[PDB]
């Protein structure tokens, strides 16, 4: 229809742009801001220099999350806008080489972890890089990174095999249903490359998921499981099971579809006479976006992989505006961010065409 | 029954948790601020990552006491819900994970102590940790740690054997009594675990230090002890008398009972109408928490572990609402801790069963 | 021929200075900025010592390009006045010693590429520095960097004889138009001062960036091609166009004179009753000098170098005035520079005898 | 006259510590603040830490007088009250420790002179730690640095012996009457608990002193002198010369009653109706402290050496009420210390019993 | 006896020192600036600490400067007054050792010259460290660096004879005539000492610069000279000029009578009814003491040494009292110092004997 005060375009305009075959304006603006000036733009150069992230604040252990969302948001501008597809498998191309430097993973040595990133564990970091690695290869065609994907799937596979439970740990004991989703959707995503069946495993993941580390009745997980002691950490969060819904849609949409009423009901607050919705981070708090901040940001994502232009609009009025973008030069800023990972965040949901049809990219054009 | 001005929960609730098998829900959001925000609560990695204290301004040397606090605490929680055991555990296997970084150890290094925090001495380190090794596997039942336990378990015993004074010294020639309260404490757990006799030593120690290190009138230590010139500072200390009284308690109960009295004698201040109390640090003064500022809150510690429900209540009227206690998405915070080791001390008071009842902790049947 | 305030000559004076054979005063004053006091002016040391840089808070990233864009002047000063053709020859054998240290190019070896600035690839540094050795000979009889320009003339030919697409990339997968324009005029200036016919390669580069590299209708290149996934990215640059057109008018004068027309209507902006000009960085904007703020003064070089007396007025009408100059102890200074590079390029504008003269230089005595 | 509002004891109190075997309360408030809190006190550990002189902002190069003048300090509390014996020793124990660590020498190293800050030269180091060494062992009968002090006794009197001038340097090249009659107090130290005559050497010192170096009608010792050019810096100095006839009291009571009153009426300025006294560092000028600041806490320790009751009470008038002297949890604190050095040097000078009782303290126990 | 209210002593009773045998009280007091204050003063100690330059913001560059500009006045300070003598001597020996600190010298490798910084070129170092080594020795008559002295001396002889011009590079490729004069001088220095006639190369070094680096009618020499491109910077420079010429006068006093009246004509700006002076540092502007800010205090220096009463007092009324000078307990200090080595070159004029007397200097016996 019309958009609110603060809003760039409508959210009609949004969920059009596969159908028209365009990207609007301000996305077309911040995929400028990606690249556009030398040097400090985040996509300039595939070497390890960072000073776009410096520019943002970026905390050190955000960058590989930063880098992520970036890469799951150019997969979709390719299925998008066939003459931006050459460009978006470019910046592809930079994020898995950025990905790599040590700025990005060396947490994971600093911590006393290893030297190693990939070998054991860390599906934080590995389960992103798996998953770019594989979209990159569908959005080029190019094979210039195979035996890398080839070699993290089989570890990943291996480690999933070899464990009593359903899935694997990020950290040393510390397991989220949220990295694993990362972690199952690579492998579907490698098997559509290749001839293979690495997803046999999802099923036994769902089920297990299902089990102790989700309430069914409010359509929500818990926190973190930890199976050396066989804790489940008995707070409910919305950022985990909006971000884990998603990309689940994406293998399995029943199963998100069953849970996704019940997580509405939970966690989403309707204010400003339909206008707007916010979310709480958790249970038994009339505070929203508590915790890392990200509950509505997450929520944002759902709602556009779920279909629902209704919570689309109402989250975006509640983000975008006080936040007060603005376009100079043709390129997109925000003079306040309102949480980590903000252009990041906005920049996927405006653009998000469904996990599942990112699985089903047609070939490039040869 | 009534809510003190400022107060979340009545000290009638906070003792009554372990008979009604329930945090309060102010002890469950303080669990939730120790467990609850990726990468920065203290207790989500057992890495060598320490952002949790960079954000309160933890002196170096404090972390070590900070992480052992936690843990005597969460051994309560333990008993307190069969729920939040598993809980529980998880967070004392990071607690002692933690506590072998060097950036918690690495002062005995710096002071040019030496290279092996460990292997002589250094008891104000070794003491918490060999107590933490202990009230893990008591918790968990898990024996992940025994090995580590045992050979620590025999170094200070040996120490303690080989030293013509009974007990062990801190920094070369500084001996602290509350210290060495740690060390024993931790050679009961030992011997409760197993079949052993550890424990015998304590006697002798507990009869060495009511001859010079105390003055029984006022019911209060001295500073310290320095072997080699027979020195004895002619200064008595409140939270050290606390602290060591506390822990004594729970090995040799008439011993405590005996001097608490005319410990409160000598240094608590009742004001406000009976409703307040705060705690003088030395003799001959009339400044409350001077030095290093903690004999308020050991107090409050002292005062749940001598079951003083009277001498609670006003040392927390005194403490906790200046603090400004809010509870923000089920998470507790302070704007304005008045001391060291602030939420540390507060929780653990708060949650506290009793060092005999550690001591004595059942088996996880269920 | 009146002069407007913070103009320090009319146009017409820089444009007469080849024939009066004589600098402006404003040019010598920025000469004695260049090389009058001890240790801080910038040509005063043959050494790594960068005081007039940090002076200027020059990024290091942009050193390289503050050195050679003075060298390129420094040319056209020994073009315009045989008197200081000896002072701008000494100032050349600086500027190629300075262009040498680590300070300078060590940006390659710290974003990971290599410890070698010239082996492959990284042309944004070696063209620029491959120019100014040929440059310095031609003003000089030197023969002191002969055997080095040699040595890296053929690495750029080779290079550019095995890649499948015409020219050479900056950083691996990053080609720019600006950059081989310089690697290329540097094959000119070789086959200048020896027999040879490097230049050859140019009429292929020439018909390459004609096909996709360029707008034709809008006289303006797009801002960078990368090979490997055959992405043009989809934004039109002015700074990037007006320095290409600039070096280019050097080797195929009809080339640019096509294009010059489409360019200005495409990104000049003239305003305040034609006394002023500012220039748009990219389509689809009423903002001047965004991105990386060099649109102006790199347009003001092309004006100079296309003979274009009128918009070159305009432009350092709006350029020079607000940034304040001030001539103390014969000495140029600027109090509010407007950008990055601002004395080196309108020091470059102010001489610039056109890059086909400088392939012409008369050859140095004996 | 009454107590004035930032005093904490009267001067009759302090002078009669002694004869009642007890430290006033504010002395006691000093160790407190010396002895009491956990890592930041500056005696709690033998360690090499110094977070105590890092909250003071103490400059590296100050840091080997302050714990040489705590020490110093430390030695009278052992013979005011018996009871405070053992802790002095203690803190004698740890003063000696930390002395020996690299924060605190590592000036000799890092000015190019040497790695090694005790074999050559550096008196301004090491005739400190030897006469702490030695006081040390008269506090606690301890032998524990016996080796040590005899090691540097022979090195310093090795040196003395070989030199054309009586003395040693502190630098090469530069001799200072201050540094010089530490290593001689410590020579009467190492005499008075064993055997020995190192002592003798003490005449020919002040004999040599008592020409060049010391103008005899003002009572005043020149700046410094350089025996290789032969020159004596020409101005004369109140906190050099009052520092040195401090200690050189202790071993010829002669020479510094001599020239006491000559140096009080060249340097001292009785002021607000005779209750103040602040001292001139220099001569042709009437600024008070100039130079590094010293003059007036130095001249407060001589004062009590020679027993002057009355510039004592002056010279702590007009030092310690500026400084904002408080007493909290038992533990003393100034907000505005007005000098360097400024708590050790108002500890010494409050129980200071004089180098000759020093030299003469009955064994322990 | 007349003063100006920010001037200490008056131009009179500088130049009446050496006359009376006694230098000025705020020389004096400029004297205790440099040796007074334990640690901190300039002169305090042999070794490589540099607190005093470090307390003034000496930027690392200047450091070479500043202990040499110290040094010749501290030879004239000898020749004014033999009660100084000792003391002169003794600060020129403290000279001469930081000199030869890393501090001092290290610009030459970070630079990427070398690690050496004698053996070839650097004159700016050298030549100034080479003169030092010989006015030592004329004060003290002490041979402690005469064997790096002849050494140096060599070096500077053979790079002399090895060029195809007369004299010797700073930076390689960068010739100052001011940095050359330095060094001839050092020659004679040494012929004064020795038996030698290193300073027969004088002649065609004179001839040289006057052929082709000096602007005669305006008696003026260009900023430097390039010899492997043959350039000539082509501004004229006062602080290069003045220094050179006051240098010259103690080599070939008729050279720089021929060209002083000459260059005030071309740089000297009097003002205030002839009660003070200025100077440009370059042709074709009215401001003054541009590029290093230094053409006024060098111009000084020039006119105590061609003996100009006038110019003297006319330059000292225009640098001093903006600055602000007072004595604070017998010690010199500046509220506001105008330039880079300010009291360093205000303190080099006051007591300047000439060049030429500094050579004639009579051994101290």
């Amino acid at each position: 229809a019309e958009l609110p005060p603060g809003r760039l375009a409508t959210t009609e305009d949004y969920f059009a742009q596969q159908a028209k075959q365009a990207v609007t304006p301000d996305v077309m603006a911040q995929l400028a801001y990606m690249n556009y000036i030398d040097f400090i733009s985040p996509f300039y150069s595939r070497g390890c220099s960072f000073e776009a992230w410096e520019l943002k604040h970026t905390p050190q252990r955000v960058i590989k999350y930063s880098i992520a969302f970036y890469a799951y948001g150019l997969a979709s501008v390719a299925l998008i806008d066939p003459k931006l597809r050459a460009l978006a498998g470019h910046d592809l191309d930079i994020a898995v080489s950025k990905m790599k430097c040590k700025r990005v993973w060396g947490d994971w040595e600093e911590d006393g972890f290893g030297t190693d990133p990939i070998e054991k564990e860390n599906i934080m970091y590995k389960g992103h890089l798996n998953l770019m690695y594989g979209l990159y290869q569908l959005v080029t065609g190019s094979r210039r990174y195979e035996a890398e994907h080839a070699h993290l799937t089989r570890i990943i596979h291996d480690e999933i095999a070899a464990n009593p439970f359903a899935g694997i740990v990020c950290e040393p004991d510390n397991y989220f249903v949220q990295c694993n989703s990362v972690a199952y959707l690579s492998l579907w995503v490698y098997d559509r490359l290749h001839g293979t069946d690495y997803r046999a495993a999802t099923r036994a993941w769902l089920d297990f998921i299902q089990k102790d580390l989700i309430d069914p009745e409010r359509g929500a997980f818990y926190l973190s499981y930890h199976p050396e002691s066989g804790a489940v950490k008995p707070w409910i969060s919305a950022y985990t099971t909006a971000w884990t819904l998603a990309m689940v849609h994406g293998m399995d949409p029943a199963f998100s579809e069953r849970y996704y009423p019940r997580f509405k009901q939970t966690f989403v607050e309707v204010y400003d006479e339909g206008r707007k919705a916010r979310v709480r981070e958790t249970a038994g708090t009339d505070d929203a976006d508590g915790g890392v901040g990200l509950a509505s940001a997450f929520t944002l994502l759902l709602a556009r992989e779920m279909g629902d232009q209704q919570l689309f609009d109402q989250l975006l009025n509640h983000l975008e505006p006080p936040a007060k973008p603005s376009i100079v030069s043709a390129s997109l800023r925000y003079e306040h961010p309102g949480s980590l990972l903000f252009d990041e965040l906005l920049f996927l949901a405006k653009v998000h065409a469904g996990f599942g049809a990112l699985l089903r990219m047609p070939p490039p054009a040869a």
